[PDB]
């Protein structure tokens, strides 16, 4: 029975749903590791005698959810996954499971600062999937329905789970828009030098760069393990933000623009001891994720210099703190720009401030809310920020997201 | 032996330092409390019996430090205060232990980013003291040392170990240099609303406060045991800086100032199992730790909103990141009012180099560097730093710095 302060507040929450956790963190009593990026517990073949206690483990929250625990629709559903996985050495969710258990899979993300919305989250059963390009049209009617013309909505689309392990669907993009990144030949970068390898994968299975900044890439998509397939998007349903600011004139000259819909592509989502290694999820972008990371980031866009130029900007001295100072303009253009364009977008303010709204309801009537303050808190000026001041407590629940290794490192190829 | 890397650069480097921790975290395999501010682990009674272990494991890396592990006077040593420990159930430190132990200790804090000077450490052997005023003296002639006219040195004074624990010395000042913080009618705070609590014991105890904003408070000292006593600092070794900005002439007419001194006065230094409950420490300021949390945290001075109505700054909506703006601006003067005095200030780009830097040298020639993540990160512009993308393992080493409860609430009283 824990206890967590907010600094700012001297509000005291109280966190018992740790105790329900099951997963491990890579923390021990001796070290702490809560900055370890990718942990190899957060990474990603299992077998069918454990896979029953995960599903009478996720059965039991679920019937336990709607109302319903240990009645006999429950029991029956248990004794009914029970026979399915010793005559299949697997099981199907339910429609209603499956919704649930993508639900609480972001519920539980603790690196997750828009989880307020968890509830509200569109569940696109893809599970009939059997083609590369009928992943392309449930991807696309994605897409348009999580756009929604600006305005966005969360949404997550689930393609078949995975079985033996060499039948697999995933999509191979980390997200499903991101501009295309292009080594020069003094070796500089244009467009994004975080997909710089996912382009030239691109190429290398055929794709048609038009090399420039801002090239939305192809998707490339496996279906059932078979090699994957390049598929463009339809411009018209890629929302795009050309970014301005709302005092100089000057930032249109710097040609900038970002898209509406941040749809993460790579991840595996598990339920009840099941795994769906394609299972895209969008929902609607905080602005330091673009202005600060995308923008700002050394080995990303780095337009601090740029922007600093024409700010005129005493660049010579470090601490003349320039470089904080374009920062903040930056995010303020793309606030405002994504903001005069009805196209959704949240401050990292408002954000923060959201989730512990929302942490406050997780602990009320939930017993706890796992959160990573490392992610949690946003990238730029975060003690003003109410999350910086906000303890958090870590820990795995399940249903959840994993990482996995990227497709074409594990690929069986041709 | 943990691998941990650069997401900027690439940078790997690998940790057997940890091996050698002994300390426990908070963490378990289960649960990461790597947010909590305060964990149990980090407070502070001790017997003889577990003593001579943690002399023995002191003594060992100290005469492996000066090249002779092992040697004869090494096994004297041993002997020696093995003897020692039987006859008193406790010890002395030799002169050069005691400086070891202090420098090691700095070395060993996991949340300080400025742990590249940890060599260069002054230490004041005050463990000759009996007397608040000799307490007082000590305390000023720290203050004049590492102050230097700006020129600021880092400096330690050693007093008294803890030996019953009903005989022990206190500094009850949070740091040597603070400002007054007094509540108001409204219910508001003039001065600093940290020490709201402090202050008022002070007057307490018979502080004449004048009541104003930057009053700096009386030292309460508490010497083997005895009530505190009250002894104002002479002003003219409270070094001060009048914040001004490179272009906002209104900057003055904000009528701020900081000391330069940073010296944290209620920690508590442990070295081979000995309890040093009074052991000032003192270097130069971070700019952020003024111009972000001391002036722009809510339950400080909170000074935003002030200084975004001079900026004539967009403060109805949020997502204006007027605070990021205001928050940017309270920093460039800082950092450079103490500059232009000639008083030691780094930026936190400066100073979050330096750490990488530190922590490259400490992993080659010490096997690691305990970092600890939530704390290294700057609480502005986090990404731009290089400290964000750097993987950090904390574990807790000793000789360290401990936090221990406030003597008002232990000290049996008259
Ligand atoms: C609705 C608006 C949303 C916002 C504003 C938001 C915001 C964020 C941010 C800022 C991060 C940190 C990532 C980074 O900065 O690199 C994050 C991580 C994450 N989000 Fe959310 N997100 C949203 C929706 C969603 C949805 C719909 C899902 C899943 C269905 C989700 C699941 C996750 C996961 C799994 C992570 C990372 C966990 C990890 O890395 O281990 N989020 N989110
Ligand atoms: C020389 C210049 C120094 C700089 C720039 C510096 C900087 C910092 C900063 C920014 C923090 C975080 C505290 C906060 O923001 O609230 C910190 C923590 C700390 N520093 Fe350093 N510091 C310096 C010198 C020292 C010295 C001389 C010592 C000890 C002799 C020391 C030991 C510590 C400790 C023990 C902590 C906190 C650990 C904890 O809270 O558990 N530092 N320092
Ligand atoms: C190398 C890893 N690093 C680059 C972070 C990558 C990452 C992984 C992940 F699973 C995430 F969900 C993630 O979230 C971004 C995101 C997603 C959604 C739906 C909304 C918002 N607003 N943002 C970002
Ligand atoms: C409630 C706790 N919170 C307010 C943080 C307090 C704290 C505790 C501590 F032990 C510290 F060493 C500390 O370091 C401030 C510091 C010290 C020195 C010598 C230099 C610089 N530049 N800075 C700050
Ligand atoms: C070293 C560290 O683990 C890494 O830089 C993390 C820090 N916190 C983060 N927080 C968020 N939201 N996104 C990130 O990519 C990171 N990167
Ligand atoms: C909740 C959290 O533990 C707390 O706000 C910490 C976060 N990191 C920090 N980092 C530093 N340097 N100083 C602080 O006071 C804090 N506060
Ligand atoms: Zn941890």
């Amino acid at each position: 029975f824990l206890k967590v302060k907010n600094w700012e507040t001297d509000v005291v929450l109280t966190d018992t749903l740790h105790l329900k956790s099951t997963l491990e963190t890579g923390c021990t009593e001796h070290i702490c590791m809560g900055s370890i990026m990718l942990p190899s517990q957060h990474t990603r073949v299992a077998t069918k005698d454990q896979l029953f206690p995960l599903a009478k483990e996720f059965l039991d929250q679920y019937y336990s959810s709607i109302k319903r625990f240990g009645s006999k629709a429950h029991m029956d559903r248990l004794e009914e996954v029970n026979k399915e996985i010793e005559s299949t050495s697997t099981y199907q969710l339910k429609d209603t499971e499956l919704i649930y258990g993508a639900k609480h899979a972001w519920r539980n993300a603790s690196r997750c600062v828009g989880r307020i919305q968890w509830s509200k989250l569109q569940v696109f059963d893809a599970r009939d999937c059997t083609t590369a390009h009928g992943m392309f049209n449930y991807i696309c009617n994605h897409v348009k329905y999580a756009t929604n013309k600006g305005n966005l909505r969360s949404a997550i689309t689930i393609f078949p789970q995975r079985t033996d392990g060499k039948h697999d669907f995933r999509v191979w993009n980390s997200q499903l828009i991101r501009y295309a990144g292009y080594k020069q030949p003094d070796g500089s970068t244009l467009g994004d030098p975080a997909n710089v390898q996912f382009t030239e994968i691109c190429i290398q299975q055929g794709w048609k760069a038009p090399r420039g900044r801002f090239d939305v890439l192809p998707l490339l998509l496996q279906a059932n393990g078979n090699d994957p397939e390049l598929f463009q998007i339809p411009p018209e349903l890629v929302l795009e933000v050309p970014i301005r600011h709302p005092k100089f004139d000057w930032f249109k000259d710097l040609g900038l623009k970002w898209y509406g819909l941040p749809a993460v592509s790579n991840m595996l989502l598990e339920i009840g001891g099941l795994e769906f290694s394609a299972c895209p999820f969008s929902g609607w972008y905080m602005g330091t994720e673009i202005g600060v990371r995308d923008y700002c980031d050394n080995s990303r866009y780095n337009i601090l210099e740029e922007v600093a130029k024409k700010m005129d900007l005493d660049m010579r001295k470090t601490s003349s703190l320039w470089k904080d100072q374009a920062l903040v303009e930056i995010n303020i253009a793309v606030l405002y720009s994504f903001q005069s364009d009805k196209v959704t977008i949240v401050d990292h303010h408002s954000a923060t401030e959201s989730f512990i709204k929302h942490m406050e309801n997780e602990y009320r009537c939930r017993g706890g809310c796992p959160a990573d303050w490392v992610w949690i808190v946003p990238p730029m000026s975060g003690s003003i920020t109410p999350v910086f001041h906000q303890e958090m407590l870590n820990y795995r629940l399940t249903p959840s997201f994993e990482y996995q290794p990227d497709p074409w490192n594990t690929h069986v190829w041709k």
